């Protein structure tokens, strides 16, 4: 049991949770791979035990006998189709034990509070639209955003999966020039690409919304343009530097991440988008800063007329720092649900202290859940953590193509 | 081998010297424990020798030659004799170096061939520590342009106490504590400070009081030694366009020289061997003043910038950090003593990466100490993925001899 120390306060917890720990990470004593970004019935029948046992000791039913009842249901079913269906209200809760399982999620304080929409009756790309439209427009809901998920069929033998092939819902174009530089987004210049492969008539924006392309088990992917009324979009402007919005940079209301994969008690939902509201570091620094997305901060500098031929003037640091306090001040004029790196790590530590109490621990990523600028500033930083993976969980999975 | 990605580039390469690693970290399948602060006969002293050797003979590239083989037998012969043996000197010098070179948590290795060896393995006293002290000082220093330098006092032998020096660094501040629960001076140094005081030391009641040193001979209780004003070069603190800055009489000294780390060069320990180099300024910048647990200054900063404190979206924390840290770099650089800047140095770090690539096949690197406490994604370190393993020889952590 890891012994846990919070180096400000001086403080000792210890982590009884990780033995527990589902699966294996890539680390073992000779060698530390935590900075990496990538880490049967018999089978699915084991991993579908724990589940039912893990729900049903969260609603103090453990022992009862409708516990044995469902236990003994789920065999029945596997032994007689090779999968199973999970209850509604298991999807719920192992949508929300997914959420509060990922170590690299710092928003995870809202964990009990999500919302749900069950697609598992979907049947066609057509269908999938629709539910995609209607999850956008609930947790957009104007500004005021809330945290959802859909849930599409799970992987079955014998048949292909519902896929998302966006990276997100909400992405923007990255055209590739000759030059070899990138007008939009370079995150995305494949999928950019696909789209365009498959029909989609290209902008030449620097934000152009892209269409959206998903694919029904079995059948090739079909491109669906977002109606650009479901869209909520910030345009970027500084409170005080009045050039800043002629930049013309803008951002998106809505993160809602559309290409990982759920796992439940052994089941696969490799199409399940999810969405919560954006912490302001991952637009204001990630998106906007770093060298191989927008890459803006030299050209804020010299909007800035800082002294940009040395580092010691720290013109990078400064850049940054206004390019946040813009995503910040344009989120809160325009009414969008957005939180700041300080408000958001001040409430993760209250999240670890009671998921201490509730379970004993709590996996956490110390590299993810640290803030790319200020890190030191915020309370996270002092605090060692320990970094396992439970089950329910959302992973990474392969493109589909 | 380990995949390892940068992410800014799209480059990818495989650290096959982490197969090398033959001492265990806290790690495992199950769970990383990366974040923690504490990661922690004869026959085993012997085949912990014969790689140092190994090592030594290579890096002259005179691997197999008769000199080698030599030393080989050398070594065995007088372990076998007397349960250990000592280093030559030039095996000495490449394995500090080679400590630095591994130690994964230095974001400054790209300077580890330039390092000067101080040998003081017959020292023989306190008194005499101190000398090899004011002399190490006295070059690392070197008037504000500042040398890396090691000073090695006598390896742990059996039957004979060790030598140490009990702080934890060379210059370090007064940390004393209020009554109020509170900490005047350096709050890292109470413990320090209240021991310099037990053993005899008349305190201060200032910020900003340099700690006398607490020498230890073998078997001998610790002596305190005053360092010589003049020895210790300091900086005043002050901002470029922020006069009312120097107002608040902050200040920091020259010279990092850490000295309560052990170095194990071959099976050897040497419990007492300081080192320095020269500042980033991120550590007296954001960690050493911005702490809360240290002088803790950002809130008043703030105020005295006119910043809305009532408020964290108006990032009233991140602005005075960073002007501190332009304050401390200015200061520096206008008092010419050598500091280096954290986008500088992670940037050589990533030279440093490529060349012990080629040379090595890897290098082991700590990503949550490798990457500045601000503008982490900044930094061209923040994208490059890391693999942390413990190669020998090293500098290490070790219990506080009180
Ligand atoms: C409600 C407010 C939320 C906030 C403020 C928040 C914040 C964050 C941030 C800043 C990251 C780092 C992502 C990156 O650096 O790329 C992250 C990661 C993550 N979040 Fe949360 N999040 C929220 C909600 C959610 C929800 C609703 C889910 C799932 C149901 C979720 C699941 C995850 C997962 C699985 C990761 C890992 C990132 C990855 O592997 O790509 N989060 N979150
Ligand atoms: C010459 C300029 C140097 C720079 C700019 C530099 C930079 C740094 C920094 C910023 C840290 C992290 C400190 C902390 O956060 O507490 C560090 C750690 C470390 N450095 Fe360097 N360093 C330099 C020279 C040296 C030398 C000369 C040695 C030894 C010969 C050395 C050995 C180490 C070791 C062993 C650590 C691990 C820290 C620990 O575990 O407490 N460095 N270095
Ligand atoms: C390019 C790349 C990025 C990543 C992390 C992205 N994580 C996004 C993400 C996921 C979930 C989120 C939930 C909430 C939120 N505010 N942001 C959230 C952002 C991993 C792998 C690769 C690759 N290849
Ligand atoms: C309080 C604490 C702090 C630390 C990190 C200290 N790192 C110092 C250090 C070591 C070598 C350095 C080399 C150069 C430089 N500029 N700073 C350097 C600073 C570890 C353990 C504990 C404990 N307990
Ligand atoms: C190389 C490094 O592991 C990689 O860039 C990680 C580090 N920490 C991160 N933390 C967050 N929140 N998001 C990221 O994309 C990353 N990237
Ligand atoms: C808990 C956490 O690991 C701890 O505060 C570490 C993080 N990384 C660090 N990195 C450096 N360079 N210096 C530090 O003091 C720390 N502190
Ligand atoms: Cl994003
Ligand atoms: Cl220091
Ligand atoms: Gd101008
Ligand atoms: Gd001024
Ligand atoms: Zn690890």
């Amino acid at each position: 049991f890891p012994r846990v120390k919070n180096w400000e306060v001086g403080s000792i917890t210890y982590d009884t949770l990780s033995a527990q720990a589902q699966q294996d990470g890539p680390c073992t004593p000779r060698r530390c791979l935590g900075s990496l970004v990538f880490p049967a019935p018999e089978q699915l029948l084991s991993q579908a035990r724990d589940f039912i046992n893990q729900y049903y000791s969260s609603i103090k039913r453990s022992g009862s006998q409708a516990h044995e009842q469902r236990l003994q249901e789920v065999e029945a079913e596997v032994a007689a189709t090779g999968t199973y269906q999970l209850r509604e209200s298991e999807l719920v809760f192992g949508a929300k034990q997914a959420w509060r399982n990922a170590p690299r999620c710092v928003g995870r304080i809202q964990w009990g509070k999500l919302q749900v929409f069950d697609a598992r009756d979907c049947r066609s790309a057509q269908e999938m639209f629709t539910y995609i439209c209607n999850h956008i427009k609930y947790a957009t809901n104007r500004g005021n955003l809330r945290s959802a998920i859909t849930v599409f069929p799970q992987r079955c033998p014998g048949r292909g999966d519902f896929r998302i092939w966006n990276s997100q819902l909400v992405r923007y174009a990255g055209y590739r020039q000759q030059d070899g530089s990138v007008r939009g987004d370079p995150a995305n210049v494949e999928i950019t690409e696909l789209c365009i492969q498959h029909g989609w008539t290209p902008g030449n924006g620097r934000f152009d919304v892209l269409p959206l392309l998903l694919q029904a088990p079995d059948e090739p992917p079909e491109l669906f343009l977002l109606p650009p009324e479901l869209v909520l979009e910030v345009p970027l402007e500084h409170p005080t530097l009045e050039w800043f919005a002629a930049l013309g940079l803008r951002w998106y209301a809505l993160p809602a991440v559309s290409n990982m994969l759920l796992e439940i008690g052994g089941l696969e939902f490799p199409a399940a988008p999810f969405s919560g509201w954006y912490m302001s570091t991952e637009i204001g620094t990630r998106n906007l800063c770093d060298p191989h997305r927008y890459n803006i901060l030299e050209d804020v500098a010299v909007c800035m007329d800082l002294d940009t031929r040395t580092t010691s003037s720290l013109w990078k640091d400064k850049a940054a720092v206004e390019i946040n306090v813009a995503v910040l001040h344009s989120y809160q004029l325009a009414k969008v649900t957005i939180v700041d790196h300080h408000a958001a790590t001040a409430s993760f530590m209250k999240h670890l202290e009671n998921e201490q109490k509730a379970r004993g621990g709590c996996p956490a990523d110390w590299a993810w859940i640290v803030p790319p600028i200020s890190g030191s500033l915020t309370p996270v930083f002092h605090q060692e953590m320990v970094n396992y993976f439970l089950s329910p969980a959302f992973r990474y999975q392969p493109d589909p193509w």
